[PDB]
Protein backbone atom coordinates (compact mmCIF):
# COMPACT_ATOMS: atom_id res chain seq x y z
CA UNK A 1 0.00 0.00 0.00
CA UNK A 2 2.41 2.51 0.86
CA UNK A 3 4.70 2.74 -1.57
CA UNK A 4 8.40 4.31 -1.32
CA UNK A 5 10.33 4.28 -3.97
CA UNK A 6 14.12 4.97 -3.84
CA UNK A 7 15.73 6.55 -7.39
CA UNK A 8 19.18 5.79 -8.44
CA UNK A 9 20.49 9.26 -7.52
CA UNK A 10 19.20 8.97 -3.95
CA UNK A 11 15.83 10.80 -4.42
CA UNK A 12 12.50 9.29 -2.73
CA UNK A 13 9.28 9.33 -4.43
CA UNK A 14 7.01 7.64 -1.79
CA UNK A 15 3.04 7.27 -2.57
CA UNK A 16 0.87 7.32 0.54
CA UNK A 17 -2.99 5.55 -0.09
CA UNK A 18 -4.50 8.83 0.70
CA UNK A 19 -3.25 10.15 -1.50
CA UNK A 20 -0.85 12.26 -0.73
CA UNK A 21 2.67 12.96 -2.57
CA UNK A 22 6.11 13.30 -0.71
CA UNK A 23 9.33 14.03 -2.25
CA UNK A 24 13.21 13.53 -0.57
CA UNK A 25 15.86 15.08 -2.35
CA UNK A 26 19.10 12.77 -3.25
CA UNK A 27 20.98 14.71 -0.43
CA UNK A 28 17.75 14.49 1.90
CA UNK A 29 18.32 18.28 2.46
CA UNK A 30 14.62 19.39 0.77
CA UNK A 31 11.30 17.41 1.63
CA UNK A 32 8.42 17.90 0.19
CA UNK A 33 4.99 16.63 0.99
CA UNK A 34 2.54 17.31 -1.36
CA UNK A 35 -0.88 16.65 0.39
CA UNK A 36 -4.07 15.81 -1.36
CA UNK A 37 -6.62 19.06 -0.15
CA UNK A 38 -4.40 20.68 -2.49
CA UNK A 39 -1.97 21.76 0.42
CA UNK A 40 2.14 21.78 0.16
CA UNK A 41 4.56 20.87 2.65
CA UNK A 42 8.23 22.02 2.12
CA UNK A 43 11.40 22.04 4.46
CA UNK A 44 14.45 23.19 3.67
CA UNK A 45 16.95 21.83 6.05
CA UNK A 46 20.32 23.46 4.93
CA UNK A 47 17.77 26.97 5.49
CA UNK A 48 15.87 25.61 8.34
CA UNK A 49 12.64 26.70 7.02
CA UNK A 50 9.08 24.78 7.13
CA UNK A 51 7.03 26.00 4.67
CA UNK A 52 3.12 24.99 4.87
CA UNK A 53 0.81 26.61 1.84
CA UNK A 54 -2.88 26.66 2.01
CA UNK A 55 -4.66 26.18 -1.25
CA UNK A 56 -8.17 26.72 0.90
CA UNK A 57 -6.82 30.20 1.40
CA UNK A 58 -3.93 30.79 -1.35
CA UNK A 59 -1.46 31.53 1.99
CA UNK A 60 1.72 30.41 2.23
CA UNK A 61 3.41 29.51 5.78
CA UNK A 62 7.11 29.81 6.05
CA UNK A 63 9.00 29.16 9.93
CA UNK A 64 12.34 29.56 10.61
CA UNK A 65 14.39 28.16 13.47
CA UNK A 66 15.28 31.53 15.06
CA UNK A 67 11.27 31.95 15.66
CA UNK A 68 10.79 34.02 12.51
CA UNK A 69 7.52 33.36 10.85
CA UNK A 70 6.24 34.94 7.48
CA UNK A 71 2.47 34.73 6.37
CA UNK A 72 2.28 35.47 2.73
CA UNK A 73 -1.04 36.55 0.92
CA UNK A 74 -2.67 36.47 -2.32
CA UNK A 75 -3.47 40.33 -2.36
CA UNK A 76 0.02 40.87 -1.82
CA UNK A 77 0.13 41.53 2.12
CA UNK A 78 3.32 40.22 4.13
CA UNK A 79 3.58 39.69 7.68
CA UNK A 80 6.41 38.96 9.52
CA UNK A 81 6.45 37.40 12.98
CA UNK A 82 9.19 37.07 15.36
CA UNK A 83 9.25 35.47 19.07
CA UNK A 84 9.74 38.79 21.19
CA UNK A 85 6.57 39.77 19.54
CA UNK A 86 7.50 42.34 16.92
CA UNK A 87 5.43 41.75 14.45
CA UNK A 88 5.93 43.85 10.69
CA UNK A 89 3.16 43.80 7.78
CA UNK A 90 4.17 44.50 4.39
CA UNK A 91 1.96 46.41 2.66
CA UNK A 92 2.47 47.76 -1.62
CA UNK A 93 4.10 49.84 -0.63
CA UNK A 94 3.58 50.53 3.24
CA UNK A 95 5.08 48.74 6.61
CA UNK A 96 3.76 48.88 9.98
CA UNK A 97 5.63 47.76 13.17
CA UNK A 98 4.85 46.81 16.07
CA UNK A 99 6.73 46.31 19.34
CA UNK A 100 5.37 45.72 22.68
CA UNK A 101 5.21 54.02 24.40
CA UNK A 102 4.67 53.53 20.37
CA UNK A 103 1.40 51.64 19.51
CA UNK A 104 2.09 51.13 16.02
CA UNK A 105 4.90 52.92 13.50
CA UNK A 106 4.34 53.02 9.84
CA UNK A 107 7.13 53.69 7.43
CA UNK A 108 5.94 54.99 3.42
CA UNK A 109 7.91 55.01 -0.18
CA UNK A 110 7.84 58.49 0.18
CA UNK A 111 10.47 57.98 2.94
CA UNK A 112 7.70 59.28 5.38
CA UNK A 113 7.67 57.96 9.15
CA UNK A 114 4.54 57.68 11.08
CA UNK A 115 5.00 57.17 14.92
CA UNK A 116 1.32 56.48 16.58
CA UNK A 117 1.86 55.91 20.28
CA UNK A 118 -0.06 54.67 23.14
CA UNK A 119 -1.93 58.04 24.56
CA UNK A 120 -2.98 58.98 20.54
CA UNK A 121 0.04 61.56 19.97
CA UNK A 122 1.09 61.06 16.57
CA UNK A 123 4.36 62.06 15.40
CA UNK A 124 5.05 62.23 11.14
CA UNK A 125 8.04 62.67 9.40
CA UNK A 126 7.89 64.36 6.20
CA UNK A 127 10.33 63.48 3.26
CA UNK A 128 10.58 67.48 2.76
CA UNK A 129 12.05 67.51 5.90
CA UNK A 130 9.11 68.54 7.87
CA UNK A 131 8.35 67.37 11.53
CA UNK A 132 4.33 66.75 12.44
CA UNK A 133 3.00 66.49 15.79
CA UNK A 134 -0.60 65.89 16.58
CA UNK A 135 -1.93 66.38 20.04
CA UNK A 136 -4.63 65.63 22.11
Amino acid sequence: FKREITNADGSKDIWYPNGNLKKISADGMNLRMLYFNKDIKETNIREGTVKYYYAETNTWHTSYLDGLEILEFPNGQTEHRRKDGTVEIHFPNNSIKIVDEKLEEWRYADGTHLVQLRNGDKILNLPNGQKEIHTK
